[PDB]
């Protein structure tokens, strides 16, 4: 019978707080189970929006002023970890496998609308421990913001590294560890991963043979290419 | 030395499964999501938490004599899965197709956690073109190859016979016969190699089975 | 010994073991004969198993040291694990008559695999000699090893370096560099780091300072 923080039953949620300020809105999920959320600091905000579904969801803030929010019709597991005052978005309709952990330190994890996360998807904004120029003596592994745009989809057991924007329309490969920017529209893969194929673009269905055949496929397309242009170095 | 370890679930028309005697095979499982789907198991085959999917009709799995085999294999739209004698296969195996054939041949050693990935499960177009350009694309392990452990071969990829691939490498083009390959992706490290199974073969000539296929493959 | 069950299948066998600190569910297998199992005061055994097959294998655990995992020392093979490193869950060690040493002030993370053996022999097609021997793994004093990496066999890795999570080292990794990748690659070199999530400067940790005194 646990409830959010403007008194809205949440039967699939249990929620532990040790600080002040927090605040927890939760619309009305689908097929949602075993989900958590742990507030271990101030002022922290966790949004997740009707008709998501999650389930064994874990969202840990640590420290103060982080906001989490998650939007209408994504299906979402795994680990959140928001810490320092860090922003992770996920936007609409957008799907996360099991396995999925999101690392951060005072930065910012973007993933945006019509994604399609595979399962044991990390994304790592952070490093965990300072790493220094021995000339300098100073830190030089500061924790950077991830930006997945919309429409991309993340392979199987990826890991993707501080500071990386991955274009809209792109694919990471099974298997990759993701380092350096990947471009709109461009196939990615390797451990590190390089770009393995550019002027691409994915769908959902495996019935699909030409753009076409899948109407969310044809409007990014479209989006990408027509009513934009976009050429890489 | 075992019966009965085999459920089926067959919600189509005209599946066949074909089971020999095996050995010390348990928890295996067999799903007919379509017709006209085989699965031939031979002889002597250990199977141990084997789970064989069919999607779709025309489906063809094959697991030769004296093998042993652990794992999940789906095999989709008529695709064929063809595993040869005396092939052990660790468990984690995981074998996915669409429309294609995945072939391993006689006498490997796979190791745990490995896959065989001959379909990416979702199309990838060309923008310009606006057709699909990942089709699905046959894999072959020829005999007497070694695949380490967590190892993915993806589609399209030959690997020739006596070959090594190394440990957690994802292998994406072919590996040509008698070579050590890792990496992700993979990259040839070592050519005119042959490996052997018992740990105290100081020489070819130790081991039978090496011995066997290193004179097959260096007068051929 | 409190926290250890140890099977001993062979003779002259040793098991010197000092006071330890917060330790459970440990296990020891001595299956040969002639091994020595030597674990120093305060260092911390959470399931750790230790396997010795064959003979005259010699495994020590220095003072202050937090080790999980598994060791495997196999036919005369020595493994040393250095004072105040750390060490996560998953570990493994896989030998054969080789060496393979962590040094001392390490962390190494959980899921690292040191394999000094490749498991079965490769051989040269025209010497029809084995060509892939077992050789030793050196990882230097306060080195941070990543989460889920293997270092393969005959790898030697510097001073104050560090290895990138998901990483496979196949070759020597040099003093203070940053190496990543499958296979391994430098990165980054004239590096140090910290254990210390507060650290800015290098003379904001104790550790980091002492070792790069010391190596620069
Ligand atoms: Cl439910
Ligand atoms: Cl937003």
């Amino acid at each position: 019978k646990t409830q959010d923080s403007r008194l809205k039953t949440q039967d699939s949620f249990s929620v532990d707080d040790n600080g002040s300020g927090n605040v927890f809105v939760c619309g009305d999920l689908v097929n949602s189970k075993e989900n958590k959320v742990q507030f271990n600091g101030n002022n922290n905000k966790l949004i997740i929006e009707d008709d998501v579904e999650c389930r064994w969801l874990t969202v840990i803030f640590r420290g103060d002023n982080n906001y989490v929010r998650i939007h209408k019709n994504s299906k979402i597991k795994g680990d959140i970890v928001a810490t320092k005052g860090s922003k992770v978005i996920i936007g609409r309709r957008t799907t996360i496998g099991a396995g999925f952990e999101v690392v951060t330190d005072k930065c910012n994890v973007t993933i945006g609308h019509d994604c399609m996360i595979a399962r044991d998807v990390i994304l790592r904004a952070s490093d965990g421990h300072p790493i220094f120029d021995i000339h300098s003596k100073k830190r030089i592994n500061w924790a950077k913001d991830i930006i997945i745009s919309s429409y991309v989809w993340v392979g199987r057991n990826v890991s993707i590294m501080k500071g990386v924007s991955v274009g809209s329309g792109s694919v990471i490969g099974y298997g990759s560890i993701v380092t350096k920017d990947v471009p709109s529209m461009c196939a990615a893969a390797g451990n590190p991963a390089k770009i393995i194929k550019r002027n691409i673009i994915w769908a959902r269905t495996d019935k699909a043979e030409l753009i076409s055949d899948d109407k969310r496929c044809s409007s990014y397309h479209a989006k990408l290419t027509q009513l934009e242009h976009h050429h890489h170095h």
